């Protein structure tokens, strides 16, 4: 559980990340893949990009950056009361996407790597912290509801 002071150090450097999500979305595409090239594989959609060039000109892959982030977002402005926000997150990753949790830990890793590049302002080690504690959170509940589907992970 996190403390109101830590949940205000995320929402702080996800107010800066909401000057230009579908920027952000993008930073970090390219940051997982190319940290680790096997999650692209998880995208039928986008599985054909070859380089950090074709990813950045891909308009879909933006557009699915802003809805990645607007979720995750959501989730975070929740303060930890995100079970209706986790529901249908964890049914469509469980069953259709098949996402592990590896997996969830590696794009966990772009986002701060992304805020530690972009947002030194807002993202010292308290800041990080907050943030790490925040999706470590995310993902064990997430974990906890793929256990429910029937799901590994
Ligand atoms: C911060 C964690 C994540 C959030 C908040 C998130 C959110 C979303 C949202 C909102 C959608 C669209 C609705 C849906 O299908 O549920 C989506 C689709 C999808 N997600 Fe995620 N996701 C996360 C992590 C991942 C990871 C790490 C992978 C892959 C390694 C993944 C793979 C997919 C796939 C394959 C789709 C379908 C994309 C398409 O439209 O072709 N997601 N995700
Ligand atoms: O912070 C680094 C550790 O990250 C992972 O572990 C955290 O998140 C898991 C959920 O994805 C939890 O099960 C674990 O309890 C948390 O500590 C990673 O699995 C660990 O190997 C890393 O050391």
């Amino acid at each position: 559980v996190l403390s109101e002071g830590e949940w205000q150090l995320v929402l702080h450097v996800w107010a800066k990340v909401e000057a230009d999500v579908a920027g952000h979305g993008q930073d970090i595409w390219i940051r997982l893949f190319k940290s680790h090239p096997e999650t692209l594989e998880k995208f039928d959609r986008f599985k054909h990009l070859k380089t950090e060039a074709e990813m950045k000109a891909s308009e879909d892959l933006k557009k699915h950056g802003v809805t990645v982030l607007t979720a995750l977002g959501a989730i975070l402005k929740k303060k930890g009361h995100h079970e209706a926000e986790l529901k249908p997150l964890a049914q469509s990753h469980a069953t259709k996407h098949k996402i592990p949790i590896k997996y969830l830990e590696f794009i966990s890793e772009a986002i701060i790597h992304v805020l530690h590049s972009r947002h030194p302002g807002n993202f010292g080690a308290d800041a990080q912290g907050a943030m790490n504690k925040a999706l470590e959170l995310f993902r064990k509940d997430i974990a906890a509801k793929y256990k429910e589907l029937g799901y590994q992970g």
